[PDB]
């Protein structure tokens, strides 16, 4: 069909099916549950499918790619968590936003299922496909076939992906109008579910509810016991290889990440005998771990979620970490008071600043052999914020969490905590200098996303309300942990208030980038 | 087509009395109010531009007819006109809500309601029949309502013209629709007309600067935010904070002025102001009498920033030898005192009573003060639901109540020495008047004409129901000026998301 | 607003009593003496304490010297209307005022705060405006129609003693108005029908007590009043009610004992 | 109806009635005279119906505003002029520039008959009306209705209105393409008049024939005796306080404003005793007004034009009026000489210069209450043109003419006249200075204008032709009195010449902006 | 409907159930019938209260639904009050003392007791105890 636009201008509400449909008899299925007229009628925005292309994207990268399955669309995906089997295809829509002065064309092409995905102009064609041009637009109906050879689905099965990519860039030099690509569904008449069963299953739930609560109320798993003073980000922050604030919703907390850090803060050493050649003794000792009792590689050579500051890479006489620390007797330990205390030994590379049982203490008279209380509190010497940043480098082979750096373009919004300085009007030698850190997630959220397990492939894109909706920010969080917004301005001191009320707004792509974007400098 | 969902014609049987409308009403064709609003590039996806509900409130005759009639029924078909041009790229999505249900934040989803679409580009406009959905033979008032959302669903990519869209919305009651329960024409329902009467500003009163009249408006990019008390107004909560709808009678205040002097430097003493309409120091109702001053001078100036004051010793009958004194707020050299809202008060006077009501009337500001240090209003925390600081819309800036404060000098060693200032207040009781006497839509914003030369040049203002007015600007200035010549007029209720056509250019 | 205002001050000594000169008010509303426009600034003042008292009325003032960027020594100052000796001027509204200030500069404005009152002026003289005739049409005098008496908007005035030679010392006294802007506010955003009086329900005790009032359309208020007192008062708790719309002939049908 | 353009682009020729035709039957009309065919068949410009729509008019204030009735069309207008009574509607056509590239609606929304008409985007919805797009544009035709609830209009029936508004601001930034609309109607088929009778009513003539004169011809009422030397234009000439020079078509003259200014340019004093204290004896003298023998104040207070210069507010030594002035003897006046006059008193306000029959005298042997002449003549002391302009300030209720002001953007045009000098050798005390007069209006074109009085609500826009029809400026002249010129530039000296022909062009409306422009600078 | 003091016959006013509902459930919000002074009694000679006495009858069409036990927290149109003498009573404020007599005392001009206080809706308010012994 076509039609005209207000004034000229031509736009056509193209349909047609790329590749034929096969509806199956179901006659294995023991019961074909029916579903919903409305829901047939009805079309819904599918999770990912809001694309946008402009004339900067290169041609041939892809820019949206679906499993054609009943997560498409919300309703059905509600109504396959109550089922068992899924069959059918599916009515995918595709919106463009076709002005007439724009020029260029998107292909969108049925990928078979176990079949890889490529991504160019050329050698994407083969797959059944179709042409959108821009200056046509409006609403290319394609009828993504439901590729089977098992006559209905059960969960896990690998399914057919409808992928969309440039296949003509985008030039007209109109002063950068964007194209921004809406992408909708609702099943086929031949759609139908099976095998009703209690609706609990493996599905990511289609909306994610986020828990209205405020960053300060959440825990800073880097720095427990202080409260999230704001939200934070920074240019020069580029990757994290923190272990303690780390959490994922597929695996779990990894490395020393606990969902309980203010639980597991506290940790005990050993004290062995020698100490390094350093102008203070600084006694070696070495931390207990209940979960390794019997020391080997898979498990981690600390305990479970203890420190992560990292001071300094060749942190010698200039700068050092302080904590509590007390002998245990009797009940609790002994005289527990702070105590200069370091990663591994200054002397040698590999013990600098890694993560193992040895470490320095500053106690002169520390007990050979005798089990010592370490809270490492605070950070003393000639730190910063970012010598705190760094975390210690993590080497063997104790599933610790991989340095990771956000997107291009993105960069990784922190929870910033504000740490005390304490200071000693006596001679104790130990003085904790004002200090802050930053956490890359923590497990509050990450609980809420368990409980909303996210849908393969997809990110949460959540929008941050702060100042009762007035200023609404969005900040990308992808299920690796970390979280990222798209910055535009250079700068390492920008803030984010702590007001709270995080909301999911949408699912995304990885390679989706913020509409919304944050000027560091500004 | 032109309906997504037909209408389902109620049987109205459980009416007392079927109240007809006049056919011409359904005929006829007419925008909505609050209708309005600007569809532009800079608009963040997903978000709704604007939210209706199918009531009497869509035709301005239904609503007039439903001030008379206390139950109704029936949709609405509604035409939806679009201010587009060629260079425009996307198309919008209307999906008739059914009460009770949500709205996704996605056209794709939109999509699944019964919607409707057209391109910017077409002319023109577009039919969509917005059923009203109903769970009885007729509806009440007060109900809940289905809705009417309107969705870009496509947001503009080529843009091209780089120009915000404007959008305005037609409605008619369908055949079918039908009133029924006469009543007394009184609803608490706003009224789709606002008659503003004609008052100069300057007939007006200048809540934060009284017994001087308002010179002229003014505009200033430095003042982003307003955190000021006596100026505010809301049109549903009436008068905020200390604010009050007789800024004269409130103007006048005392303090018990016990006997004590300034710490940090005892070059002042300490007094406390009486709370009249607070009987005992609660945490809830306001530390400072009822609309008595937000000068906030000073924000740690221990004696480069002072407040002027007449002042005078109670006595019997009256105050005692008014005469000019300079005064703060709390403590100066106090963190949460030295500019807050609460009792404590510096008093030059060398000498000061233990326990004597002393006159005070805040007159003027003396010392290096100026006028963007009066701008800010002290900072008051607490838990008596001071008045919430707000700025206008990003692209959009407040307009002030411009007031002239007199200086004052003296020869003879009485110390004072006023210097002369400006006054900026946010809202006026005047204009309050006609707010209050006719009700706003509710999340709607009154469209203000200002009209100066006699109609030969026009202002067009937003006034919010947090009682700000704010102006589109598309320069940067901080001493632009308007005249006081008068004429406010409403010209149309618009939602707050909607960008005024008119432009103002400061750096003229 | 208008409350304050300003005097040219020219250089006239008083007549009768001396130690005071005459000051003329500057008209920036009206640009130059006119008989049609109003003689003085626009919502000046109409305290009219005194009739023919030279001394034994006054009205107090705070005044200064204008310069640049403001006044000049704002103090207390008594001062009166035209010429206290002169019939016609004693009591009127001309430029010409009263200044005690023994020394006034020629031609220089003054700042003209009228403040309060002084001396033996009491509530009764200064409810009696000065009289004022000529072509500015000035606002009519009126009276109730027989059987109701107006009901005023009493005010307090607090006084102001000096230890200090100043030689000025507000009398405290109250003060009445007719009618209230605040009250017109809606007066004007809901018109009268022509010929008609607005009959209003004054409700003080949360509903307990309610008094009915006329509003004229020419701004006075009215109550009938069965006794007669001078000092009848009635609370100020407010909840105005309009009732319905009557005829200007209509005698309420509640009624106030002043005796009481 | 619709057709394309050229190429591209979209144009509708729509028509329709917004509100239904109720054709009265003419019953009570004891005749129904018909109409010519070809009347109907035609069309015309409706006076005032060419308003011009830029992206700077704000939108809600209302362009144009027509009454329904025989005066819309020129024949119409004409036969009604023959006829009495009238009835029947119109077909009013909205001719709109489109462009599709621009981009915005008018409304046009017929009021019926004593309707306040508003002017807002909002609240004129209600009436019937219909909206036009820019981008469609070409001859909306709308079929006026004629709004009745007696079956024939009388002369003097309120009528319906049809007002057109901004529906939707212009803001295709093409680079400022204005959109100009074209407003023609022609009578319906049903249109009929009745009773004829003779032609001569209170209808404005259609058209306004101006007499091809030249302005020199043209007497300056300020300074007859003297030729218009040319037309003038200042831009701080803002309003115009004068009593001897306005006229308007309705009123007739105002205040002093007489038709013979040469005629009653001439006064006479009754030289009262007295004088102010001025260093030469200014004796006191009272203007006689034939007119006003028993002083009051409805009447004016100085004879019927008598004199306008009012050089000084303050005047006292600097500036004065001089006149010959001589004692009224047998016959004539005895030994008329020129002496420096001035208006009331120097000593007091209201007096200095204002208009009363109390005026300054140089004779200083000027006899007690004996007859003395008065001849203005000129102007003498440290005057200019300037303070010449400013008219004495006028008090009392004598129906004096109220000081005007253009409308902002356009200024009043003058016509300047050269003063000459007259300087004495001997010494006589006095000594005209040069100086010049500027005349809001002369009654010469008032004459014409009355003959074809304005039709109500409308302005005459005179072109002025120069320089043969090569050089032809536009001037809008208001009926009351006052000629005002669209200017750009910022300058006090800008001229006109005095080539004459002044043409009538259409009937606008005071809204109406001249296209022309000139520009002072230049 | 409007009504005059001075005839004495009844008016009759249907009283309309208006329901956005099909039927009535206990506790839904229900039209008010409200009966105010038209005109005020100017006249006064009478000054004496004038009592008025509303009664009522179910229209045809009235009709009820879902049988249930009859046992509602609503109030008894009808109060029943044993006969009991006040003596009979006990007296909160000096209970071992019989209530001698009832007593009307116009300086008493407002109470402030808390023992004797009682409230139908709040039970005891105060120090007051249903057993006061």
């Amino acid at each position: 069909t076509e039609q005209v636009t207000g004034a000229t201008g031509i736009t056509q509400s193209t349909v047609t099916a790329p590749l034929p449909e096969a509806v199956s008899s179901l006659s294995l299925a023991p019961t074909v549950n029916a579903l919903d007229p409305w829901v047939y009628l009805n079309q819904t925005e599918v999770p990912g499918g809001t694309f946008t292309v402009s004339s900067a994207t290169q041609p041939g990268s892809v820019l949206l790619e679906l499993e054609i399955s009943p997560e498409l669309n919300l309703y059905t995906s509600h109504l396959f968590r109550m089922y068992a089997g899924w069959s059918g295809g599916f009515s995918l829509k595709l919106l463009v936003a076709g002005n007439a002065f724009s020029a260029g064309k998107l292909i969108a092409a049925i990928i078979p299922p176990n079949i890889e995905v490529p991504n160019s102009a050329y050698l994407l064609t083969g797959f059944p496909h179709e042409i959108l041009d821009f200056r046509t637009a409006d609403s290319m109906e394609i009828i993504a076939p439901d590729i089977k050879n098992i006559d209905y689905h059960f969960r896990g099965d690998k399914l057919g992906k409808l992928v969309v990519m440039v296949y003509s860039p985008l030039r007209s030099t109109s002063a950068d109008f964007e194209i921004e690509i809406k992408l909708t569904s609702a099943p086929l008449p031949d759609f139908k579910f099976t095998m009703l069963v209690p609706p609990i299953q493996n599905n990511a739930l289609p909306i994610w509810s986020i828990p209205q609560a405020p960053p300060y109320s959440m825990v800073n798993p880097r720095s427990p016991l202080t409260p999230v003073v704001e939200l934070y980000i920074n240019s020069s922050y580029a990757t994290c290889n923190h272990q303690l604030g780390r959490y994922t919703i597929y695996q779990g907390a990894i490395g020393n990440s606990t969902f309980n850090p203010s639980g597991a803060w506290t940790a005990t050493c050993t004290a062995e005998a020698g100490s390094v050649t350093g102008h203070p003794n600084w006694r070696y000792a070495l931390l207990d771990l209940p979960d390794n009792p019997t020391f080997d590689p898979t498990l981690p050579p600390v305990p479970r979620g203890f420190c992560d500051w990292g001071s300094g890479v060749k942190s010698g006489n200039k700068q050092h970490l302080v904590c509590f620390t007390g002998k245990k007797v009797e009940g609790g330990f002994q005289d527990v008071d702070t105590h200069m205390w370091d990663y591994g030994d200054n002397e040698t590379v590999g013990l600098d600043n890694t993560y193992q049982r040895t470490i320095y203490i500053k106690d002169p008279s520390l007990e050979k052999d005798a089990q010592y209380l370490v809270i490492p509190m605070g950070v003393s010497g000639a730190a910063n914020d970012d010598t705190v940043q760094v975390a210690p480098n993590c080497y063997g082979s104790w599933d610790y969490a991989p340095t990771v750096a956000p997107p291009l373009g993105e960069q990784f919004v922190w929870f910033r905590s504000q740490l005390p300085a304490s200071k000693t009007t006596t001679t104790s030698g130990v003085n904790s200098v004002p200090v802050n850190v930053n956490a890359l997630m923590s497990p509050d959220l990450m609980c809420s996303a368990y409980a909303s397990g996210f849908p393969l492939g997809k990110v949460a894109l959540l929008d941050y309300v702060l100042f009762g909706g007035s200023v609404v920010r969005q900040f990308k969080l992808y299920p690796e942990g970390y979280m990222t917004a798209n910055t535009t301005g250079s700068n390492t001191g920008f803030i984010i208030p702590a007001d709270g009320y995080f909301r999911f707004n949408s699912w995304v792509s990885p390679s989706f980038m913020i509409s919304s974007v944050v000027d560091l400098n500004l």
